């Protein structure tokens, strides 16, 4: 069901990801590659954890990193997720010592927009969409992770209404997606690299945004820029963005 027997875990490994990162790898039920993550003790009630795990497991999309189950009969609780061989998107973008053509960067954006259009259609809020929270598999497909119970503050990824009023909505995920497009097109730079949090917020308050990365065409920048409207209701939906992204794919 939602509950998993740790005895169904075989080939337990400690694997590197990026230069200093580490992942606990296993195989689940003889054929599923999984990452094993622990849940902070006492931060949640057991019943509260199970319901949230149930919601997350019913979130099925090829571009969302899947949750396969949880172990609760043990201390600490752990979760098993879809293993992603190429690791964090941020590190993967900076590891571009080789590859990225602009078509590949736009495809990354499309992968994420699909996952997010799915989440939006289920009225589920990510709340921390960022390149650090996307994972890349062995085929180079980008999937969104760290939504749900896979959770100082992501100020550089947050719209003004989150910073001031804590008003989370799909439209705040929209803003963060624009920042994520920026991280992709700049190949993994830090948004607003040399800014205090008040400087970033004063910069936004002045109607100023993240510069056009030079790998981004005018069209691509229009799409990411559209995500950062001051008014939440003036920012697009993930369905509209997808259609914009699919339009720009046809035009190249």
């Amino acid at each position: 069901s939602w509950e998993i027997d740790p005895k169904d875990l075989t080939f337990l490994k400690e694997l590197g990801t990026g230069q200093f990162g580490v992942v606990k790898y296993g195989k689940w039920r003889g054929q599923y590659d999984v990452a094993i993550k622990m849940i902070k003790e006492g931060s949640m009630s057991e019943d509260e954890f199970i319901e949230e795990a149930k919601v997350m497991m019913n979130l099925s999309h090829e571009k969302l990193v899947q949750l396969y189950g949880v172990c609760t009969k043990q201390r600490p609780i752990f979760i098993i997720t879809e293993y992603m061989a190429n690791g964090c998107l941020l590190n993967y973008l900076r590891e571009m010592r080789h590859r990225f053509q602009t078509q590949q960067l736009l495809e990354m954006c499309k992968d994420v927009c699909e996952a997010m259009e799915y989440l939006e259609s289920k009225q589920f809020l990510h709340r921390d969409l960022a390149a650090r929270n996307c994972l890349v598999n062995d085929q180079g497909v980008v999937k969104v992770s760290d939504f749900g119970l896979s959770r100082k503050f992501p100020v550089r990824w947050s719209p003004p209404e989150v910073l001031m009023y804590s008003k989370f909505s799909s439209k705040s995920d929209i803003w963060a997606f624009g920042v994520l497009m920026w991280e992709i097109y700049s190949l993994g730079k830090m948004p607003y690299e040399r800014f205090t949090n008040s400087e970033t917020a004063e910069h936004i308050a002045q109607g100023l945004r993240l510069y056009r990365p030079h790998l981004a065409s005018e069209k691509v920048y229009t799409i990411m820029y559209s995500c950062w409207h001051e008014k939440a209701d003036e920012r697009p939906t993930f369905k509209i963005l997808l259609s914009n992204i699919l339009d720009v794919m046809d035009e190249e």
